[PDB]
DNA sequence: AGGGGGGGTCCTATAGAACTT
DNA sequence: AGTTCTATAGGACCCCCCCT
């Protein structure tokens, strides 16, 4: 794609983040990470990879 | 028409795998 | 090293706030 894929770590931020309810914005901030693939994999981080 | 904050959409090249030399 | 492939990351464009 545009971009490389997410990486487990990065995943694993997210999937904090998630936790901690911070914002779609913050998180790409956080980890440099377009809201795109950020949203879509938190809306189903299982099915990610899954192609 | 900016900076900051939150949220969408959705086109579109290309990552990266599978393959072929 | 090149090919060929397509689901997908980027980020363009949108909505709404308030302000050194």
């Amino acid at each position: 794609p545009r971009g490389s894929a997410l990486s487990d770590t990065e995943r694993a931020q997210l999937d904090v983040m998630k936790l901690l309810n911070v914002s779609l914005h913050e998180m790409s901030r956080k980890i440099s990470r377009s809201r795109h693939c950020i949203r879509v994999y938190l809306k189903d981080p299982v099915s990610y990879g899954t192609s």
